[PDB]
């Protein structure tokens, strides 16, 4: 049987201003996707730790070095500028693998510095 | 591993229809089906930029040409005449083929038109 | 690529009376989960067509001609007897497979007395 | 085709912990993960039974002998201590062996003592 894991996550991103609107989608930072392994175009579920929202939709890959996390444009609903949220993608694999499945995950803090550990 | 990707998607389309009366499903103009890559009976997700609402129900085909967008059964209870919506669907593949996968996305303006 | 389809649903049924809690999942008249294909155990969504809820969550099955649907103990607080519901589930298959799939659709009126067609 | 089944479940377990500093996930005592065959980093369902509310996340383990169920990070905005909930985890899996599938399913009473 195939089981649904943590793929990775951006723990406590902070949601920023962009000018640019996103259609939808919520822009990151190419180098925070590098480092959770979410992929432009993938499935992804944002929990708003601010507001208490939960909501899934798609990642797209914001310029690199800009640290943009951006909900604006058709999504603008679901998070505000300065929300603290945690962005994870969820993988399929067989159980096995699963067992010892280890998730991308990368902390952030401050101006979304990105550290390897909290 | 398996990847959930963006397959495809009809950007700010309009609500033409949503009658609380049968099917429970979202029905679409083949057209827009077939630009957007989405199936008859095909999942999809429905995110109201109206009013917020974000919900899940499965496509049905509308007659070609009719630019229709017809939210009915109980996610008429989601959507009214008139809202904007995004309709979205997805799929899975290995992660080496999510690594270039391509959505299909349509754009719309006016009363449905498509760009 | 692979898709989800829906392989089957039980068109406004009706939710009905129950002795049994069924400890969060929705019972279901095995002649019911046989004509919409639906397995013992299989996720579930359900639309309450009355109240407008949206919920997921598991089907087991009812005696065979009880014409049971319930939400009966640990889910009760999504439906109610004498609403109107859809129950679906959805199955994942290649996608030239989904390009010519047919759901299994069962239609129901009155006291759960069901139709292959409307 | 394939199937999405039930793989196992935590019946009526009751929230021990709920801090809204890291980490939005679940953590659960490695003896209820056992029963239940759910794994560490798993996705989970969480259904309430006290307020209703319905949320996924993911599990990670808690001390074995803890009786530890704790809803942390955006997850504890839909939870308290004293709820009542119940966690489930479900896997896909070719039609055949789905048929005769039969998930892990625990039972709990009084303060998260298994049966």
């Amino acid at each position: 049987m195939i089981r649904t894991m943590l793929q990775g996550k951006l723990h406590r991103v902070k949601v920023t201003h962009a000018d640019l609107h996103y259609e939808g989608s919520c822009a990151i930072d190419q180098d925070f996707l590098d480092a959770a392994g979410i992929l432009e175009n993938e499935a992804i579920d944002i929990w708003n730790v601010t507001n208490g929202k939960r909501f899934s939709t798609y990642a797209i890959a914001a310029e690199r070095g800009s640290r943009i996390i951006s909900v604006n444009g058709a999504a603008a609903h679901c998070a505000s500028v300065g929300d603290i949220v945690i962005i994870a993608s969820f993988v399929t694999m067989p159980d096995e693998e699963a067992r010892t499945w280890r998730p991308n995950v990368a902390y952030f803090e401050g101006d979304n510095e990105m550290k390897r550990t909290a």
